[PDB]
Protein backbone atom coordinates (compact mmCIF):
# COMPACT_ATOMS: atom_id res chain seq x y z
CA UNK A 1 0.00 0.00 0.00
CA UNK A 2 1.90 3.09 -1.60
CA UNK A 3 0.02 4.96 1.66
CA UNK A 4 1.24 2.37 4.73
CA UNK A 5 4.50 3.18 2.92
CA UNK A 6 4.72 6.88 3.13
CA UNK A 7 4.21 8.20 6.96
CA UNK A 8 4.78 4.59 7.48
CA UNK A 9 8.77 5.01 5.55
CA UNK A 10 9.24 8.11 8.46
CA UNK A 11 9.20 5.58 11.52
CA UNK A 12 11.43 2.83 10.76
CA UNK A 13 14.59 3.62 12.58
CA UNK A 14 15.21 5.81 15.50
CA UNK A 15 13.74 9.47 15.04
CA UNK A 16 14.94 12.16 17.33
CA UNK A 17 12.05 14.25 19.32
CA UNK A 18 11.92 17.68 20.64
CA UNK A 19 9.23 19.02 22.98
CA UNK A 20 8.51 22.43 23.32
CA UNK A 21 5.61 23.45 25.92
CA UNK A 22 4.29 26.77 26.79
CA UNK A 23 2.27 26.64 30.08
CA UNK A 24 0.17 28.78 32.22
CA UNK A 25 -1.93 27.74 35.13
CA UNK A 26 -4.13 30.14 37.25
CA UNK A 27 -1.29 32.32 36.15
CA UNK A 28 1.72 30.76 37.23
CA UNK A 29 4.04 31.00 33.95
CA UNK A 30 6.32 27.98 33.20
CA UNK A 31 8.35 27.08 30.19
CA UNK A 32 9.83 23.60 29.80
CA UNK A 33 11.79 21.36 27.14
CA UNK A 34 12.24 18.30 25.95
CA UNK A 35 14.36 15.93 24.13
CA UNK A 36 14.75 12.25 23.31
CA UNK A 37 13.91 9.85 20.74
CA UNK A 38 11.34 7.56 19.21
CA UNK A 39 11.63 3.90 17.85
CA UNK A 40 8.17 3.31 17.03
CA UNK A 41 9.52 -0.52 15.54
CA UNK A 42 9.35 -1.20 19.42
CA UNK A 43 6.52 1.35 20.30
CA UNK A 44 9.13 2.99 22.32
CA UNK A 45 10.15 6.57 23.54
CA UNK A 46 12.65 7.87 25.79
CA UNK A 47 12.77 11.68 26.83
CA UNK A 48 13.89 13.71 29.61
CA UNK A 49 11.96 17.03 30.29
CA UNK A 50 13.31 20.39 31.86
CA UNK A 51 11.38 23.27 33.18
CA UNK A 52 13.90 26.12 31.91
CA UNK A 53 11.93 28.77 34.30
CA UNK A 54 12.70 27.33 37.41
CA UNK A 55 10.17 25.10 39.59
CA UNK A 56 7.71 23.32 37.84
CA UNK A 57 4.27 24.99 39.59
CA UNK A 58 2.73 21.76 38.85
CA UNK A 59 3.59 17.84 39.32
CA UNK A 60 5.42 16.60 36.83
CA UNK A 61 3.10 13.24 36.38
CA UNK A 62 0.47 15.70 35.24
CA UNK A 63 2.05 16.58 32.43
CA UNK A 64 3.05 12.97 31.26
CA UNK A 65 0.09 12.83 28.82
CA UNK A 66 0.54 16.29 27.10
CA UNK A 67 4.08 15.48 26.69
CA UNK A 68 3.91 11.41 20.65
CA UNK A 69 1.61 8.38 19.62
CA UNK A 70 2.95 8.50 16.02
CA UNK A 71 5.39 6.18 17.57
CA UNK A 72 2.89 3.86 18.78
CA UNK A 73 3.45 -0.06 17.36
CA UNK A 74 1.09 -0.82 15.58
CA UNK A 75 0.71 -4.55 14.75
CA UNK A 76 1.65 -5.91 11.04
CA UNK A 77 -2.39 -6.60 10.59
CA UNK A 78 -3.35 -3.13 12.00
CA UNK A 79 -0.89 -0.97 9.95
CA UNK A 80 -4.52 0.58 7.87
CA UNK A 81 -5.33 2.09 11.10
CA UNK A 82 -2.30 4.23 12.04
CA UNK A 83 -3.76 7.82 11.42
CA UNK A 84 -0.70 9.39 13.19
CA UNK A 85 2.02 8.34 10.84
CA UNK A 86 -0.40 8.79 8.41
CA UNK A 87 -0.32 12.50 9.21
CA UNK A 88 2.98 12.77 8.49
CA UNK A 89 5.47 14.76 7.62
CA UNK A 90 2.68 17.49 8.01
CA UNK A 91 1.80 16.41 11.19
CA UNK A 92 -1.22 16.73 13.49
CA UNK A 93 -2.80 19.21 15.72
CA UNK A 94 -3.74 17.34 18.72
CA UNK A 95 -6.02 19.28 21.39
CA UNK A 96 -7.27 18.38 24.89
CA UNK A 97 -9.08 19.09 27.73
CA UNK A 98 -7.89 17.49 30.84
CA UNK A 99 -10.67 17.86 33.67
CA UNK A 100 -8.79 17.03 37.55
CA UNK A 101 -11.65 15.45 39.44
CA UNK A 102 -13.08 17.86 42.17
CA UNK A 103 -9.72 19.79 40.60
CA UNK A 104 -9.01 22.46 37.51
CA UNK A 105 -8.67 21.82 34.56
CA UNK A 106 -5.57 21.72 31.65
CA UNK A 107 -6.41 23.29 27.96
CA UNK A 108 -3.53 21.86 25.64
CA UNK A 109 -3.33 22.56 21.59
CA UNK A 110 -0.37 21.35 20.42
CA UNK A 111 1.16 20.95 16.56
CA UNK A 112 3.17 17.49 16.40
CA UNK A 113 5.45 17.44 12.69
CA UNK A 114 8.41 16.78 11.42
CA UNK A 115 11.27 19.30 11.03
CA UNK A 116 13.74 17.82 9.18
CA UNK A 117 14.24 14.55 10.99
CA UNK A 118 13.35 15.81 14.15
CA UNK A 119 9.98 15.25 15.26
CA UNK A 120 8.70 17.98 17.16
CA UNK A 121 5.97 18.87 19.91
CA UNK A 122 5.05 21.94 20.43
CA UNK A 123 2.45 22.72 22.83
CA UNK A 124 0.33 25.99 24.51
CA UNK A 125 -1.15 24.49 27.79
CA UNK A 126 -3.53 26.97 29.84
CA UNK A 127 -4.57 25.59 33.48
CA UNK A 128 -7.61 27.36 35.15
CA UNK A 129 -9.78 27.11 38.49
CA UNK A 130 -7.47 25.11 40.29
CA UNK A 131 -7.58 24.81 44.08
CA UNK A 132 -3.84 26.71 45.32
CA UNK A 133 -3.71 23.99 47.91
CA UNK A 134 -5.40 21.13 46.07
CA UNK A 135 -3.37 17.71 44.65
CA UNK A 136 -2.07 19.94 41.49
CA UNK A 137 -0.81 23.48 43.11
CA UNK A 138 -0.17 22.14 46.48
CA UNK A 139 2.25 19.32 45.15
CA UNK A 140 0.15 16.21 46.50
CA UNK A 141 0.66 13.72 43.27
CA UNK A 142 3.46 10.97 43.93
CA UNK A 143 5.73 10.56 41.33
CA UNK A 144 5.03 7.49 39.48
CA UNK A 145 2.32 6.48 36.52
CA UNK A 146 -0.03 3.90 36.21
CA UNK A 147 -0.71 1.52 32.71
CA UNK A 148 -3.53 3.17 30.31
CA UNK A 149 -5.35 1.61 27.59
CA UNK A 150 -6.22 4.86 25.13
CA UNK A 151 -9.65 4.20 22.62
CA UNK A 152 -9.34 6.10 19.68
CA UNK A 153 -11.88 6.40 17.55
CA UNK A 154 -12.61 8.24 13.76
CA UNK A 155 -14.06 11.42 13.90
CA UNK A 156 -15.00 11.48 10.25
CA UNK A 157 -16.31 14.63 9.93
CA UNK A 158 -13.60 16.73 11.07
CA UNK A 159 -11.38 14.21 8.74
CA UNK A 160 -9.89 13.13 12.08
CA UNK A 161 -9.74 11.01 15.58
CA UNK A 162 -11.40 11.42 18.72
CA UNK A 163 -9.67 9.62 22.32
CA UNK A 164 -11.34 9.47 25.34
CA UNK A 165 -9.58 8.17 28.68
CA UNK A 166 -8.94 8.26 32.26
CA UNK A 167 -5.76 8.76 34.49
CA UNK A 168 -5.75 8.27 37.84
CA UNK A 169 -2.49 9.74 39.54
CA UNK A 170 -1.55 8.71 42.83
CA UNK A 171 -1.44 10.67 46.02
CA UNK A 172 0.61 10.92 48.75
CA UNK A 173 -1.94 10.03 50.89
CA UNK A 174 -2.78 6.66 49.42
CA UNK A 175 -5.61 8.04 47.34
CA UNK A 176 -6.36 8.72 43.88
CA UNK A 177 -6.79 12.02 42.00
CA UNK A 178 -8.52 11.27 38.76
CA UNK A 179 -7.30 13.26 35.49
CA UNK A 180 -10.25 12.82 32.64
CA UNK A 181 -9.14 13.21 29.11
CA UNK A 182 -10.80 14.77 26.42
CA UNK A 183 -8.79 14.65 22.79
CA UNK A 184 -9.28 15.40 19.12
CA UNK A 185 -6.83 15.35 16.66
CA UNK A 186 -6.57 16.49 12.83
CA UNK A 187 -4.33 16.27 10.08
CA UNK A 188 -2.73 19.66 9.80
CA UNK A 189 -2.27 19.15 5.99
CA UNK A 190 -4.88 18.77 2.88
CA UNK A 191 -3.78 15.23 2.23
CA UNK A 192 -5.39 12.13 2.91
CA UNK A 193 -4.96 10.36 5.90
CA UNK A 194 -6.04 6.86 7.90
CA UNK A 195 -9.31 6.91 9.36
CA UNK A 196 -8.81 4.08 11.99
CA UNK A 197 -11.74 1.52 12.50
CA UNK A 198 -12.28 1.78 17.40
CA UNK A 199 -9.39 0.36 18.83
CA UNK A 200 -6.84 1.51 21.65
CA UNK A 201 -2.94 1.98 22.41
CA UNK A 202 -1.83 0.40 25.50
CA UNK A 203 0.92 2.90 27.64
CA UNK A 204 3.51 2.04 29.93
CA UNK A 205 5.15 4.69 31.54
CA UNK A 206 8.21 4.97 33.70
CA UNK A 207 9.04 8.27 35.51
CA UNK A 208 12.63 8.95 36.53
CA UNK A 209 15.21 11.48 37.53
CA UNK A 210 18.73 12.04 35.92
CA UNK A 211 21.02 11.85 38.67
CA UNK A 212 23.38 14.77 37.02
CA UNK A 213 20.47 17.26 36.71
CA UNK A 214 19.99 19.96 39.04
CA UNK A 215 17.37 21.53 36.97
CA UNK A 216 13.52 20.52 37.60
CA UNK A 217 13.19 17.55 35.22
CA UNK A 218 11.90 14.55 34.10
CA UNK A 219 12.72 11.14 32.87
CA UNK A 220 10.17 9.19 30.72
CA UNK A 221 9.80 5.63 29.05
CA UNK A 222 6.50 4.92 27.73
CA UNK A 223 6.39 1.37 25.51
CA UNK A 224 3.05 2.54 23.63
CA UNK A 225 1.22 -0.65 21.35
CA UNK A 226 -1.98 -0.65 19.27
CA UNK A 227 -4.57 -3.18 20.08
CA UNK A 228 -8.22 -4.45 19.75
CA UNK A 229 -8.61 -5.28 15.94
CA UNK A 230 -7.85 -9.04 16.51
Amino acid sequence: DPMVSKGEELFTGVVPILVELDGDVNGHKFSVSGEGEGDATYGKLTLKFICTTGKLPVPWPTLVTTFLMCFARYPDHMKQHDFFKSAMPEGYVQERTIFFKDDGNYKTRAEVKFEGDTLVNRIELKGIDFKEDGNILGHKLEYNYNSHNVYIMADKQKNGIKVNFKIRHNIEDGSVQLADHYQQNTPIGDGPVLLPDNHYLSYQSALSKDPNEKRDHMVLLEFVTAAGIT
